[PDB]
């Protein structure tokens, strides 16, 4: 649409009210102008063909209750254009710039989220197992980061590869959460998941076995459900990643923290220069080693945290 921009508020799946970036044409739109070629939110109406609607309103206030979704989606996503940006120095998901389109409530209580291959589409959860999916920021930046890893190093969705790419999107949208201050933690999906029961979520980066996920590689799974348990063994290297950053002793095997910061360095210029589709999770330990050498010195103790942190989930 073509039109002014303007900023309108609202209030999300949480409660929170926010202000979001529209654009006014008749209608106010869910259509952020100020970042990148611009962020776009849609109604996919509760059926399946998308992307749907670009949500419209007639008075910029978005405080009905089947506004919720949309408000975070669009807010969230700009968020995550910020962090990459302000970060990493990448603009949006293919670093020209791109439009960022979501599509939310999508289908009848669907509990899933996934980048199609072109945009993002959310589910509103069935009441309880999950809430509508774009209220958890972890999640829409697990999302977008999926687009991210796309176009760069191409991971592909199954075995090893297909588990690296699921565990690139969780500890992003775990540094996104960190990045907003949104009551951060190192599980993801808790702000969405069962309604019903606190304190839990749906992966645990800190201890993914809370779950039944592996940490530590001889516990991974060799079976074929999941494309090869891509959201699986990506526990084995969530665990890593925290470690590298949090620091601890797993398995044995200590290892001095290097904070989130470095972390988030270090496994995107992997991501960006080393990995490639088929990269397995002993050449992602080659590609973080040679990131953290680049940066910061083969005799660093950044090199040794992150050697000590693969050793710890067994990882060679
Ligand atoms: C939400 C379900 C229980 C767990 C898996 C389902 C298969 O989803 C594939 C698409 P994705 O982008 O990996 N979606 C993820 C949504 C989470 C972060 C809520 C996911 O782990 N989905
Ligand atoms: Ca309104
Ligand atoms: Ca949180
Ligand atoms: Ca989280
Ligand atoms: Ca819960
Ligand atoms: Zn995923």
């Amino acid at each position: 649409i073509t039109g002014t921009s303007t900023v309108g508020v609202g209030r999300g799946v949480l409660g929170d009210q926010k202000n979001i970036n529209t654009t006014y044409s008749t209608y106010y739109y869910l259509q952020d102008n100020t970042r990148g070629d611009g962020i776009f939110t849609y109604d996919a109406k509760y059926r399946t063909t998308l992307p749907g609607s670009l949500w419209a309103d007639a008075d910029n206030q978005f405080f009905a209750s089947y506004d919720a979704p949309a408000v975070d989606a669009h807010y969230y996503a700009g968020v995550t254009y910020d962090y990459y940006k302000n970060v990493h120095n990448r603009l949006s998901y293919d670093g020209n710039n791109a439009a960022i389109r979501s599509s939310v409530h999508y289908s009848q209580g669907y509990n899933n989220a996934f980048w199609n291959g072109s945009e993002m589409v959310y589910g509103d959860g069935d009441g309880q197992t999950f809430i509508p999916l774009s209220g958890g920021i972890d999640v829409v930046a697990h999302e977008l980061t999926h687009a991210v890893t796309d176009y760069t190093a191409g991971l592909i969705y199954q075995n090893e590869s297909g588990a690296i790419n699921e565990a690139i999107s969780d500890i992003f949208g775990t540094l996104v959460e960190f990045y907003a201050n949104k009551n951060p933690d190192w599980e993801i999906g808790e702000d969405v998941y069962t309604p019903g029961i606190s304190g839990d979520s749906l992966r645990s980066m800190s201890d993914p076995a809370k779950y039944g996920d592996p940490d530590h590689y001889s516990k991974r799974y060799t079976g074929t459900q999941d494309n090869g348990g891509v959201h699986i063994n990506s526990g084995i290297i969530n665990k890593a990643a925290y470690l590298i950053s949090q620091g601890g002793t797993h398995y044995g095997v200590s290892v001095v923290g290097i904070g989130r910061d470095k972390l988030g360095k270090i496994f995107y210029r992997a991501l960006t220069q080393y990995l490639t589709p088929t990269s397995n999770f002993s050449q992602l330990r080659a590609a973080a080693v040679q990131s953290a050498t680049d940066l910061y010195g083969s005799t660093s103790q950044e090199v040794a945290s992150v050697k000590q942190a693969f050793d710890a989930v067994g990882v060679k």
